[PDB]
């Protein structure tokens, strides 16, 4: 689909460079680390670019060895289920079918994932395996980063011992540098100044199909209550109006938004730095042959940049803070900046308790360290970008065509670092009144599906927020009962903590109940008494008549949800009753349940 760039490696040969760093990223760390690499190249007296394997045809890779000293790094995020992230797609397939010889090519994998999730680092394990394979040889060995541990570390770790290796192999031997250059424009047309929209200039105001993460649709909000019923937490539901846009979903599927950060935490940012938010500018890059001209839409003004297309909200990465460091007057305060980034020692510590554990974003590390006054535009230039959020959408299509539901938790905690944490996105969706309240937004098309067949049982377990898809799943159901179609049983595990705190859609769960289109509302109150009952404890409660529709009934189970413990301990629940009935081996149902997965009838929809 998308038109291809030239050579990536005739590009090399043109810009002197003899590294390039491809990122497989779906929501921006990838990409982060391959520019952190392609930049320490510099250091190394290598001359390195980070890339978007979706812009170029990797099979020029066996031209690579053409460059004296050559290396290609990928760093490679997995998602889905043991799945390539969408912009590796492409790659990913490539590697699957072709037969290229890559003799003379080195390479190097760095991997994101997280333990927690089913296949552990697929993807970055396929593409260092597969290189190989394919004849090119490894420089050094494949990195494992966890994201349920701490990611950030793990890279850190990985890369003090590639470069060294790196330098090492070819022989090479071993000062703050910006990437951009700040363009102040005095009294210009407002007609070509970014205001938030992501793509083409003036895209938000004149919509134009098709609409996706690159052309977002602006979806009016039709809809914004609240679920839960005591004050605890604050649940809600909101309905999007998508008429107009020619965007088809299915159920199971997710619908991304594009949020704006709080205000008044953009206001206090420019306030402690004294700069003026309101300028109109832009961030050039230095070099003048990448296809990255700017770190985001320019031209812009501080505020709007610090708003639309810069994270202000999560725990600086290690290198942000390094190179912030040069702008911290106090010495104290610079040594600590400047040992965020170690791989060991008391500087690790500090860096994983202060900044991580404490939840400190910039605007915390900027007023815990007063003696620290960088310049905006350099800030705006270490950021990383404000992504998109994913929402498991909570209606059917079949039901309503022109409307895409949303069922989420309003993020809001006390950190360690003693202030009050806000959720982007859920704050920003919170505030929407349906009064237009529009929102920036997308479809991206899942593999959670219903069964094909109607009359295919179904298994549905998904406590608290991970009922959304769902809420989509049963209405869809219900559909095809009234249009006179032949539906198997539907089972839904859901579970809260009190029938009267946090109950979500109870109505409307009673109501399917009610009427036939719920088999079984299994509901779990996990607060209601001195013990906890989960969904996994209704499960073991119908264990019998569970195997028999999964083993005589071809049902299709569905979890959705906390993926650190509820997911595992739901699979494991599935492990003994499969071990029990079949009867087998502990190791035999897990096996069994694994073939589920692979067979299509074990999805997940899990989320961290
Ligand atoms: C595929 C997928 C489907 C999803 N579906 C839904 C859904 O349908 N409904 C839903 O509600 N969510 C769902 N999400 C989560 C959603 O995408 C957002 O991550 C969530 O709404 C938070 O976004 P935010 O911008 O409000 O918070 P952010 O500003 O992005 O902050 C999120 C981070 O806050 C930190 N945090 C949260 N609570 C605490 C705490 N109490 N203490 C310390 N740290 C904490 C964590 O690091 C968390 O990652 C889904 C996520 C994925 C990936
Ligand atoms: N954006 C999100 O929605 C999001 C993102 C990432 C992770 N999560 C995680 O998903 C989980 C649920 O969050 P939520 O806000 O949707 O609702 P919640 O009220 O936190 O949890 C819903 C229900 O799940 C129960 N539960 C807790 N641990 C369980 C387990 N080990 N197995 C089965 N059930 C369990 C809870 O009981 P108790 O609370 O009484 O133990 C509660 O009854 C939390 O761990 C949350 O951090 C949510
Ligand atoms: C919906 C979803 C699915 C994921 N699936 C996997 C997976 O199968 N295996 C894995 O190791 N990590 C998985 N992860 C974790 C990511 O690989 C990890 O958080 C990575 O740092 C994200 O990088 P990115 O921001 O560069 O896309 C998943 C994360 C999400 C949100």
């Amino acid at each position: 689909p998308p038109v291809k760039e030239s050579s990536f490696v005739e590009k090399m040969k043109k810009t002197g460079r003899n590294i390039i760093v491809f990122y497989g990223s779906q929501t921006g760390t990838a990409e982060e680390f391959a520019n952190r690499l392609s930049k320490d190249a510099h250091r190394y007296g290598m001359r390195g670019m980070s890339a978007d394997p979706e812009e170029y045809d990797l099979a020029d890779l066996s031209s690579l060895p053409e460059i004296d000293k050559s290396l290609v790094v990928f760093c490679m995020a997995t998602y889905g289920e043991g799945d390539p992230t969408d912009n590796a797609q492409d790659f990913y397939d490539w590697l699957q079918e072709t037969d290229v010889d890559l003799t003379g090519v080195k390479f190097a994998v760095f991997g994101l994932g997280n333990k927690t999730y089913e296949h552990f680092n697929a993807m970055g394990k396929y593409v260092d395996q597969r290189l190989e394979q394919l004849g090119a040889q490894r420089i050094f060995e494949l990195g494992l980063g966890d994201d349920d541990g701490n990611l950030e570390e793990d890279f850190i770790t990985w890369r003090e011992q590639f470069w060294p290796a790196v330098c090492e192999f070819f022989g090479v031997e071993a000062s703050s540098i910006r990437q951009y250059e700040l363009v102040v424009h005095e009294d210009m047309d407002v007609a070509k100044v970014y205001t938030g929209e992501m793509g083409r200039l003036k895209s938000y105001e004149n919509q134009k199909p098709p609409f996706d993460a690159k052309n977002p649709f602006l979806a009016a909000v039709t809809a914004n209550r609240k679920l839960n019923q005591g004050t605890e937490r604050h649940l809600m539901h909101l309905e999007l109006d998508i008429s107009d846009s020619k965007i088809r979903y299915e159920s199971g599927d997710h619908v991304a938004v594009y949020p704006a950060n709080d205000s008044a935490l953009v206001n206090q940012i420019g306030e402690i730095l004294g700069a003026d938010l309101d300028v109109i500018m832009s961030l050039n890059n230095l070099d003048e042959e990448s296809n990255k001209k700017h770190p985001f839409p320019c031209p812009t003004t501080y505020r709007t940049a610090l708003t639309y297309y810069l994270d202000i909200t999560n725990p600086p990465r290690t290198n942000v803070l390094y190179e912030l460091a040069q702008y911290a007057s106090e010495p104290s305060e610079q040594e600590h900046l400047h040992k965020m980034a170690s791989s060991s020692g008391e500087g690790k510590e500090l860096y994983l308790s202060w900044v991580v554990e404490a939840r400190r974003h910039i605007l915390a590390i900027l007023q815990d360290y007063p003696s620290l006054r960088p310049p905006i535009d350099h800030l705006c230039e270490l950021l990383p970008r404000l992504q998109a959020r994913y929402y498991s959408i909570a209606s059917s299509s079949k039901v309503h065509p022109n409307s895409v539901h949303i069922c989420a938790v309003a993020v809001e905690y006390e950190a360690k670092s003693g202030r009050v944490n806000k959720g982007v996105a859920t704050s920003w969706l919170r505030a929407k009144e349906p009064a237009r309240a529009l929102v920036p937004m997308f479809v991206r098309k899942s593999q959670f599906r219903l069964p094909f067949k109607s009359t295919t049982p179904v298994i549905m377990v998904g406590p608290g927020t991970g009922i959304a898809p769902f809420m989509g799943f049963i209405q869809e159901r219900a559909w095809l009962r009234e249009q006179g179609k032949e539906v198997g049983e539907t089972l839904l595990y859901y579970g809260c903590r009190r029938s009267d705190e946090d109950y979500l859609y109870r109505e409307e769960l009673a109501r399917f109940h009610k009427d036939g289109a719920l088999t079984q509302l299994n509901v779990a109150f996990s607060r209601e008494q001195a013990h906890k009952v989960y969904v996994q404890h209704l499960l073991k409660r119908d264990r019998e008549h569970l195997w028999k529709l999964i083993h005589e009934g071809g049902a299709h189970i569905y979890v959705c949800g906390d993926a650190r413990n509820m997911a595992k301990d739901v699979q494991n629940t599935f492990y003994d009753i499969v071990a029990e009935f079949g009867p087998m081996e502990h190791t035999q149902a897990v096996d069994y349940v694994k073939k589920l997965m692979t067979k299509g009838r074990y999805s997940l929809d899990v989320w961290s």
